[PDB]
DNA sequence: ATTATGACGCT
């Protein structure tokens, strides 16, 4: 009862740019705006692989990881923007720079953890306390939440539903209690409306967000009402929400561990997890996963919002699938050099912007017919930002994989260089 | 022949 802590101490938001690469291209090219459009990498093989899809295009069934020539069968008016190609490979620089614009705006409101190029987590606990003191008991007006959904409401036209649910939530609110978790979430949501307004003002990019008490629920909330909307998932809404939530929808359960939860326990939905003791879950899935699942099915998660706005590694990768697999020494060298040249560019810019140097170079390759995604991963020292040296060292470090007697065998289907182990410079 | 990344856990 009174001692069962409920994981309601924090206010955490997950902000996610809607179809981010598409929006970046649509800011740059107005002819793409408010159209079915997608972003592709390469164009020769089946029109190129799609990596981002506007919501208008998604309404036709266009999805990520789909060939453009197939998407065009579903959506013949689909517009396509192409990823920049440099030194023979995809170059994602435009989107990393757009991402940094967005991150820098979010950082003005709270500390953020960059979770990927287009999404960050936000720790709003301090910001909400400050704002709750600034209101001095003043109640929260629906006008402050023009794009917010309250999950699970209303109970007992899309925008009409949204406003009814918001009204129920606000009427149920105890504004005099500066320590009510639900009030904290509500104020967090007001701040997130402001953050999203600033992001759109200052970049033109729209985003969705989730507001809850931890990262997993913030992330799950964010996806309930997309695009250009934010969803508040309260502690009290967890039992109903989870009672029909497929386990795979929860961050980190979408793969093998989630599948084994489903198969071993004989369940489908997140809420069924509550029926097992912590020890049972630890027995099936290990001590960490067990504790995490026992708390998470009750809506409780303690993973902190790490104050990290910048990537921890800087990486360059290219697949060589099918018959393009690299089969000679000259080929492997030239592509290691192209990779090392892009990496050198990104690293020098990183050192100038962010006052840090990487110290370790990781070289990963795949060989043809290998089942694994990394056939080999080996590290060496990274002592100067010079593409020729980095490529020479990556070769030095992988060359004993060649089993030929000038040739390369098994041919390589992936090269990958990653600078890691940053130190302040 | 979804591809390009990037975080993080296990050992
Ligand atoms: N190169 C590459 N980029 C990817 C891949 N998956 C996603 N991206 C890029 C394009 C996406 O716009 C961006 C962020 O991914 P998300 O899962 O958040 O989807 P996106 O923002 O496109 O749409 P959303 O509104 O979040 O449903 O990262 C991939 O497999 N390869
Ligand atoms: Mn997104
Ligand atoms: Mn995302």
């Amino acid at each position: 009862g009174p001692h069962m802590a409920t994981g309601q101490d924090r206010v955490v938001a997950l902000v996610d740019m809607d179809c981010f690469f598409v929006q970046v291209e649509q800011r740059q090219n107005p002819h793409l705006r408010n159209k079915p459009c997608a972003v592709v990498q390469y164009k020769s093989w089946k029109g190129g692989g799609i990596i981002a899809v506007s919501y208008e295009a998604r309404a036709f069934g266009v999805t990520r990881s789909m060939w453009a020539d197939d998407a065009k069968k579903l959506c013949p008016d689909l517009l396509l923007a192409q990823v920049r190609e440099s030194r023979g490979k995809a170059n994602l620089t435009k989107y990393r720079e757009a991402s940094v614009e967005v991150m820098e705006i979010m950082s003005r409101f709270a500390v953020i953890e960059r979770a990927s190029i287009d999404e960050a987590y936000v720790d709003l606990t301090s910001a909400v306390q400050e704002r709750l003191q600034k209101l001095q008991g003043q109640p929260i007006s629906a006008d402050l939440l023009p794009s917010t959904y309250i999950e699970g409401l209303p109970q007992g036209q899309k925008e009409g539903m949204r406003k009814q649910g918001l009204f129920q939530w606000l009427d149920s609110l105890q504004i005099d209690n500066l320590t009510s978790p639900d009030l904290q979430l509500t104020v967090g949501a007001v701040i997130v409306e402001e953050m999203r307004a600033a992001i759109e003002r200052e970049t033109g990019f729209q985003c969705s967000a989730g507001i809850s008490h931890n990262k997993v629920l913030a992330k799950l909330a964010c996806g309930l009402n997309k695009p250009n909307r934010q969803t508040l998932v309260s502690h009290g809404s967890v039992p109903q929400l989870f009672s029909q939530m497929p386990i795979r929808k929860i961050r980190s359960l979408g793969g093998k561990l989630g599948a084994s939860v489903i198969e071993i326990l004989g369940i489908e939905y997140m809420g069924e997890l509550t029926q097992f003791t912590e020890s049972q879950l630890q027995s099936h899935f290990g001590e960490k996963n067990g504790s995490w699942l026992y708390a998470m099915c009750r809506g409780i998660e303690h993973d902190p919002v790490k104050p990290r706005q910048l990537p921890k590694t800087i990486g360059c990768s290219k697949n060589f699938p099918g018959k393009t697999a690299l089969a000679t020494r000259e080929q492997v060298q030239w592509w290691l050099l192209q990779l090392a040249q892009e990496l050198e560019e990104r690293l020098t810019k990183d050192r100038n912007d962010n006052d840090r140097v990487a110290t370790q170079l990781v070289v990963s390759i795949r060989v043809q017919g290998d089942k694994r995604l990394s056939s080999l991963r080996r590290c060496c020292a990274l002592t100067r930002y010079d593409a020729h040296k980095m490529s020479h060292d990556a070769f030095t470090v992988i060359k004993n994989c060649n089993t030929s007697g000038t040739e390369w065998s098994p041919p390589l289907t992936m090269l990958f260089l990653c600078a890691t182990k940053f130190s302040a410079s």
